[PDB]
């Protein structure tokens, strides 16, 4: 039912650095979350494009923002392309070991933290703010899978028993006890609106 | 021999725009014409990770700048994944009408013509500097096509005759006459350093 499977040492590196270098300008992860959800959408569309019947599985094309304080989770759910069961394996479709290298080479050449998208590894930007995340995702050739990982060097992926989701991706953020701050609508919206106004898809931020 | 299509409605407006509206930070289009071929690169690279057969059309992942004064050329080569005749006939792979709407809501709402990357039709901006664009690709999958525009909304497909390039896409642009300062070595490498400088693929200047 459960795999377990290491990081590659270069993603395990990333991780660490993320974990435990001090870099107070944490909000950048949500920045980069809906960059990755915007660039997931546009591949669905893309596809469409030729291929309708690719939006069978849901022809909504938007991103929502789900806090819970009661878990203490932030959940960025989209309605891309989703991740097949080897795309998760591979460091969720991520180029990350040379992208991993590419980003470490331009820390020591003066790039902050918050460039880590442009190496396109930004999905790992979670971690300055979450204790462990958890992504479920469905694409149209595959079935629904759950990645998990605490970081610590390991990662696992099950099928995923819980609601269908019709296609896309959701990262559920189990967010570190002082980082409640992004559990709050007026925060979220401020982040939102300083870094992600011009995104192409609605974001739905969603109350409690 | 050579099909002429016509450019959708909202890409010939965006097309119209880009050649009409007086904006004199020009030099954006290089950075996105680089952001596009990056993308490329990191697209077969990720290809190459489960199928290194992938390759066989080339294994060098670089992006090379090449002016030529006499022909005022600027021609963008990259070793990426390619497009076949598909994706060119698609825009250029682009979601280039959906991305266009978005685009000018945002400038509706205060966002600058050098924000166009973010909505994936950063291709388009080639237009600031160049009467003309034509578009080698060769891509696994097809053969090597000649996509070509001086915009007047429409576009050429060919296939391309010329040396083979057996993997990726070259842009050349044809300069505007006015436009020649993209021709010293001076300006690009200001710009490359200002906009590319962290790029995780070597980019070569080339001399005259
Ligand atoms: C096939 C593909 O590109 N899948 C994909 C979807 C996706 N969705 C997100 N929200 S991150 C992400 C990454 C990949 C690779
Ligand atoms: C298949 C695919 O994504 N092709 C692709 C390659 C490409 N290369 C560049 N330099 S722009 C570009 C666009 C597309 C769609």
């Amino acid at each position: 039912e459960v795999e377990t499977f290491a990081f590659q040492a270069e993603i395990a590196q990333l991780m660490s650095l993320i974990i435990n270098t001090f870099y107070s300008n944490k909000e950048i992860f949500l920045r980069e979350l809906i960059s990755n959800s915007s660039d997931a959408l546009d591949k669905i569309r893309y596809e469409s494009l030729t291929d309708p019947s690719k939006l069978d599985s849901g022809k909504e094309l938007h991103i929502n923002l789900i806090p819970n304080k009661q878990d203490r989770t932030l959940t960025i759910v989209d309605t891309g392309i989703g991740m097949t069961k080897a795309d998760l394996i591979n460091n969720l479709g991520t180029i990350a070991k040379s992208g991993t290298k590419a980003f470490m080479e331009a820390l020591q050449a003066g790039a902050d933290i918050s460039m880590i998208g442009q190496f396109g590894v930004g999905f790992y930007s979670a971690y300055l703010v979450a204790e462990k995340v958890t992504v479920i995702t469905k694409h149209n050739d595959d079935e629904q899978y759950a990645w998990e990982s605490s970081a610590g060097g390991s990662f696992t992926v099950r099928t995923d028993t819980g609601e269908p989701m019709g296609r896309g991706t959701k990262v559920i953020l189990h967010l570190k006890e002082d980082q409640t701050e992004y559990l709050e609508e007026r925060r979220i919206k401020e982040i939102v609106k300083k870094h992600s106004q011009f995104i192409g898809y609605p974001i739905t931020l969603f109350v409690e």
